[PDB]
């Protein structure tokens, strides 16, 4: 198995900083953070279309740093950024203002208490955190699993997802890095070395939700042919030709007004058949 | 004369065209056909593929309708239809009664948004006024197989549900008919969204109920366009309530996109998940039950 984690960047109540602070985690099945500093239950992860839409379209033009020398936050920052400014993904400009916000405090459900629960923010041109403009959606995971760690592996390696919003963006911004040797970054408190690094950043726009984009991120790492095949990747051709049959085996369920235990259970051969099509390609088997 | 005027997007005179008439409810039966070939003349002709009364039904290659199942989607399916749909050619209220009328207007409105060539508007009429069979015509036709329209593996539905009507439709029922085909002489696939003025029991389409909603969804074979599922998407999105609400009362192509968008903001996807399926798929409940608390309300 594999342990993932997933970082908004939120501004703190008593003091008005913005910081990245962990909202879910994930060991094959998903667990969500709640606003008490509580885990919610753990349940299979649902991905929201547009999520999906959105975390194909970045990762279609996205920055990927394979074998990459690094055992830093703040060097995998650097080059990810340079990166970043080589393929024209964000201006030179902007470098100051995204290595500030990728080297913040990174805060976990240990603290949450102590300070005064976090609000979404946006990264602005200056250094001040600003409020988001679109309308704010509670997270649908929050309202349904949360208003209420040994089973990683010694020999797994975590993967670390960040998102965040800044508002002096073109576009939405992927960066894919693996590392050449897993480290452990002051990012993550669990003792899992970290392999793999979502970094997901882009301005406000319609159909963005950047927590179902890294909820969608998260999902597909947790994901195991995926991960498989992202050891094994050498290219960015091969992790979207993973994705794409990810999306490929993917059931779509559209909303309906007679929601029925019978009528959903008349879809097992179909979600079955889609499981086997997914290790079909796969070197693995299923469990 | 010597001028081809250039088409002019104007919607000054728009408002001129939107009734006060308050649309009924109406219970939806849809129908998708594919543009198949059959063997004992080779003769191109449109053949029933699925319906949806209250579930989905898919026909099996030999004539017998499979079990009827909820019906799910692919990624692309939607992706594609969204795509197809925010270029889409809408004819809202059309007063039209026969098929024919129904296809010239909407092939003249094709080339005036620029969908289609005029080279293939001839080609695309032959296409859309072939024979319209039924399910029963099918082992008397030896057979069919699929075809594609030119200038002159079997559906996962059909593997999981085939192999091995009046009374479930409510009297108030109006028919939604989904034409999908493909056609190696289009640029691109094109969408044609037709809502009659009035229901019509077109005599080239014999349907249980008459027909209200028109779907054609053309083009060429390109990557991940399953033109059957595209049709499968169009129709599930039509069999559900707030899309076909939204759908009698639309008065453009705007709209329908609005819907469309909120269709997919209340849809959910189950990603491949090694879980136990009957597990994985009672999971959708309460996650559906929330996601749609509100749309119906």
């Amino acid at each position: 198995k594999v342990y993932v984690e997933l970082q908004e960047l939120v501004m703190d109540e008593k003091n008005q900083e913005l910081r990245w602070m962990e909202a879910a985690r994930w060991v094959q099945l998903e667990e969500n953070l709640g606003e008490n500093g509580a885990w919610g239950r753990p349940h299979l992860s649902h991905l929201t279309f547009w999520s999906l839409l959105e975390l194909r379209r970045v990762f279609t033009k996205g920055t990927v740093l394979l074998d990459l020398q690094e055992t830093s936050l703040a060097g995998v920052a650097n080059q990810l950024l340079d990166r970043f400014i080589f393929e024209d993904q964000i201006r030179p400009q902007d470098r100051e203002e995204l290595l500030r916000a990728l080297l913040l405090k990174h805060s976990h459900a240990g603290e949450l208490e102590a300070l005064g629960g976090v609000k979404p923010a946006v990264l602005t041109r200056s250094g001040d955190p600003s409020q988001p403009l679109l309308p704010q959606h509670s997270s649908l995971e929050t309202q349904l699993f949360c208003e209420q760690l040994e089973k990683i592996p010694p020999d797994s390696e975590a993967t670390l997802v960040l998102v965040g919003r800044a508002d002096f963006l073109e576009q939405p911004v992927l960066g894919f890095v693996r590392l050449q040797e897993a480290a452990e970054l002051e990012a993550v408190e669990l003792p899992v070395p970290i392999r793999f690094l979502f970094v997901l950043l882009g301005p406000e726009a319609p159909h963005i939700d950047y927590t179902q984009l890294g909820r969608a991120a998260a999902t597909l790492m947790s994901e195991r042919v995926f991960r498989i095949d992202a050891y094994m990747a050498q290219s960015r051709g091969e992790l979207l030709h993973s994705l794409e049959g990810f999306l490929d085996c993917s059931l779509v369920l559209p909303p309906t007004d007679a929601p029925s235990e019978q009528a959903l259970l008349s879809l097992v051969p179909v979600q079955r058949e889609l499981l086997r099509r997914r290790y079909q390609s796969s070197p693995a088997k299923p469990d």
